[PDB]
DNA sequence: ATTATGACGCT
DNA sequence: AGCGTCAT
């Protein structure tokens, strides 16, 4: 009852940029504007292996993990960018650099956590509270929220979407308690206006669109963005969760996409995020730890603790590289070659990483995979880190991992190397 | 031959 | 530390 804690307290959203690869490119070349257009990297192999889709191509079947000669096949006009190569290999710098510019706006609203290249979450309790105090007991006006919707509504007593987003809306406007400034609803509501700001300050400086989600929580953030994407966001109240979740397949929710997430429909013989109410914390600490267990007694009520946190930059900077099928690597020039490319991407990055963010990373990663395998990884070995050159990182990478050369013959590798991976983390303050 | 990343959990 | 899981 009274002492039921609710997960209301805090206001968290989550801003998503749409179709991201392809809007930079769009930005770029004008020509592949409101087009059925994908961002594809390599091209050789099945015409490239596309990793973005813009929504007038997904509209064709196109989809990401699809090679571009299969998706022509669904989309014959379909306009296609490259990612760049550079020393050999995809290098994805435009796209981290356009991460930045949109990063840094985020970041003037409220504190973020960078949760991918092209995501953040945003704790904006305190700007609520703040903006609370400015509205002084005045309504929010339906025109402050022109591109959200309202998970759930309308409800009871329409033919276009538009009209049934401000349908929605004005029922849950109308139905709210301006006057309690501690109303987890108006809550919800202002951060809602504050994250319309955003978008609008993300578009009008970069030229990009985005999508997001406002919640009490960060899964309840990211599952509300994607609800009504492209370019619009989505508004889940504490109390639309029943409903949603009463529908909603377990893997949805993040960190349930995988094997747990199955283990849970398995073990419990359940489909849906509502159906987890029924077991006690107990029960679901039985099968699925302590802390999971915990977690989904929380999340399954929409309740979530993980706090966002205040990290803006990556915390480790890593260049990685497949060598696949018959172009793996089976001689020592070759492995030599490949991480010497390797390091000078990766020490292009760390110097420029400690010009603007002031910091050095002190501790070198190389990973490995050899043919047979089908592990990610086969091989994960550190070594330290002490400078930013090329040749002594790559160096030091072929020394951790030369002892893994099964062959008898030292000009030769076996089995070949089907993938290399450079990371330079442990960062420090400089 | 679904590539190039990046964070966090386990032991 | 090195490995695994999950994610974009
Ligand atoms: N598996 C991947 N491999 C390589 N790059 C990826 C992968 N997934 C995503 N990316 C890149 C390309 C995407 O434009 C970008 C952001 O990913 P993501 O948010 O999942 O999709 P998206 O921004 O392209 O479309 P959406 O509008 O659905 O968000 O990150
Ligand atoms: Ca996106
Ligand atoms: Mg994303």
């Amino acid at each position: 009852g009274p002492h039921m804690a609710t997960g209301q307290d805090r206001v968290v959203a989550l801003v998503d940029m749409d179709c991201f690869f392809v809007q930079v490119e769009q930005r770029q070349n004008p020509h592949l504007r409101n087009k059925p257009c994908a961002v594809v990297q390599y091209k050789s192999w099945k015409g490239g292996g596309i990793i973005a889709v813009s929504y007038e191509a997904r509209a064709f079947g196109v989809t990401a993990s699809m090679w571009a000669d299969d998706a022509k096949k669904l989309c014959p006009d379909l306009l296609l960018a490259q990612v760049r190569e550079s020393r050999g290999k995809a290098n994805l710098t435009k796209y981290r650099e356009a991460s930045v510019e949109v990063m840094e706006i985020m970041s003037r609203f409220a504190v973020i956590e960078r949760a991918s290249i092209d995501e953040a979450y945003v704790d904006l309790t305190s700007a609520v509270q703040e903006r609370l105090q400015k509205l002084q007991g005045q309504p929010i006006s339906a025109d402050l929220l022109p591109s959200t919707y309202i998970e759930g509504l309308p409800q009871g007593p329409t033919v276009q979407k538009e009209g049934m987003r401000k349908q929605g809306l004005f029922q849950w406007l109308d139905s709210l308690q301006i006057d309690n400034l501690t109303s987890p609803d108006l809550q919800l509501t202002v951060g809602a206006v504050i994250v319309e700001e955003m978008r609008a300050a993300i578009e009008r400086e970069t030229g990009f669109q985005c999508s997001a989600g406002i919640s009490h929580n960060k899964v309840l953030a990211k599952l509300a963005c994607g609800l009504n994407k492209p370019n619009r966001q989505t508004l889940v109240s504490h109390g639309s969760v029943p409903q949603l979740f009463s529908q909603m397949p377990i893997r949805k929710i993040r960190s349930l996409g995988g094997k747990l997430g199955a283990s849970v429909i398995e073990i419990l013989g359940i489909e849906y995020m509502g159906e987890l109410t029924q077991f006690t914390e107990s029960q679901l600490q039985s099968h699925f730890g302590e802390k999971n267990g915990s977690w989904l007694y929380a999340m399954c009520r929409g309740i979530e603790h993980d706090p966002v946190k205040p990290r803006q930059l990556p915390k480790t900077i890593g260049c990685s590289k497949n060598f696949p099928g018959k172009t793996a690597l089976a001689t020592r020039e070759q492995v030599q070659w490949w991480l010497l490319q390797l390091a000078q991407e990766l020490e292009e990055r760390l110097t420029k990483d400690r010009n603007d963010n002031d910091r050095v990373a002190t501790q070198l990663v190389v990973s490995i995979r050899v043919q047979g395998d089908k592990r990610l990884s086969s091989l994960r070995r550190c070594c330290a880190l002490t400078r930013y050159d090329a040749h002594k990182m790559s160096h030091d990478a072929f020394t951790v991992i030369k002892n893994c050369n099964t062959s008898g013959i030292q000009t030769e590798w076996s089995p070949p190397l089907t993938m290399l991976f450079l990371c330079a983390t442990k960062f420090s303050a400089s």
